[PDB]
């Protein structure tokens, strides 16, 4: 793998999306990842309806505003043969009823793929294949008030993670220099315009290796 | 017909969009009577592809950035299958190849309809259909640093028209006036919108060149 990755430079990454009073992140992570595999596949860029996850994949084992699993949500899109981009199915943060309609659909897999749960595995991954579904233990008052640096929080768990974000590259800095570019569904007025730098290779932190996925395209 | 009409108020407009510096008026007014028949169709409002009818719609006899007519844009959508979204293809502002792709239509006509070259009629096309692309006399002072009114130009040309525009409503303030989409930002204007004098011996001829898209 390269050094230094970043894929919103290379127009792989929608501008960042807030999920607000509901806890939908697992599908803001599914939808990141699928609308870079899509643009490395089509060449276009088209932001993905958080919604239709939301609202469907209930039977694939999500509960809408309450978590998921962003491979329960890649397993939807296969079974349901698609996904409506964002402009159709638009982002309305709370579950209602399943409204997808097939002529709207602009993306699809044929399943997912599960990472090493090591920090090697996810930086190979990162590089040859692009944005990334991750896990990340989230819970600490530190995070929520998140500003900019190396985020490394010595409290947090690396078996026992609660949010779904996406990882679009890492990079370096003289101490502890090496991170994740981690995108963040929580607006761009949090952290360093949505984004926060994880500590890369102290451990696995937060968990970030030990729940990694994308979909194949 | 309704004692005022407007689009907005029911989803079948998507935002003043902006042209720039390029002739496509005509490609700005086609995707708008586009949406709004997409919209009276499926439910969802989506916004269609200016630069895709200014690169793509040459055969039916358009001329890129440098003019063209909203019927042969009409024309291009059925000759073609259907249109791609704002997002797939998006605004470059300038003539540039051709780079369609059908995976990303979100549009279709079954052709297009003209309406009689009378201000009564296109009323009714306007209360029974939705916004409805039409042509106006541009060319004039009050039309360019315009804020605010009726508009009513009295040197405006009713045979000789070249600018695009749609008409998204009409209404009264014994006055009367037509609710008419632009395309020059929303800093020009109404946001965007103007104010055409209605049923005053057919104003700018905007009654003269008026067509929608079915579906
Ligand atoms: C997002 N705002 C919220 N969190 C979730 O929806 C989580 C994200 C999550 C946590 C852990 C893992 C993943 Cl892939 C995603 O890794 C393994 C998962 C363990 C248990 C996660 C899980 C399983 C089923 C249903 C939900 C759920 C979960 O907590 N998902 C809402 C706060
Ligand atoms: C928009 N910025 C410009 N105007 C145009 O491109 C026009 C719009 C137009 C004018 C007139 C009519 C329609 Cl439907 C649309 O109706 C009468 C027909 C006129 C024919 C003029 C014409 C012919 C060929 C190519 C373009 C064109 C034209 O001026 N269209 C570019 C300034």
């Amino acid at each position: 793998a390269p050094r230094s990755v970043d894929w919103r430079e290379k127009g792989y990454v929608t501008p960042v999306k807030n999920q607000g009073q509901c806890g939908s992140c697992w599908a803001f992570s599914a939808t990141g990842a699928l609308e870079g595999q899509m643009f490395r596949k089509t060449g276009r860029l088209i932001s993905l309806s958080e919604q239709n996850l939301v609202d469907c994949s209930g039977p694939q084992g999500n509960e809408g505003c309450n978590g998921g699993l962003m491979d329960y949500a890649f397993q939807y899109v296969q079974d349901n043969g698609g996904l409506d981009s964002e402009e159709s199915y638009p982002y309305e943060a709370t579950e209602e009823s399943c409204k997808y309609n097939p002529k709207y659909s602009v993306a699809n897999d044929t399943g997912f793929v599960d990472i090493p749960k090591q920090e090697k595995a996810l930086m190979k991954a990162v590089a040859t294949v692009g944005p990334i579904s991750v896990a990340i233990d989230a819970g600490h008052e530190s995070f929520l008030f998140y500003k900019e640096g190396i985020y490394f929080e010595p409290d947090c768990s690396s078996e026992d993670m609660d949010h779904g974000v996406l990882v679009v590259g890492y990079g370096f800095e003289s101490d502890n220099n090496k991170y994740w570019l981690v995108k963040n569904s929580w607006g761009e007025e949090w952290g360093m315009g949505g984004y926060v730098k994880m500590a890369k290779d102290r451990r696995n932190h937060c968990g970030i290796a030990s729940a990694a996925s994308y979909p194949t395209v």
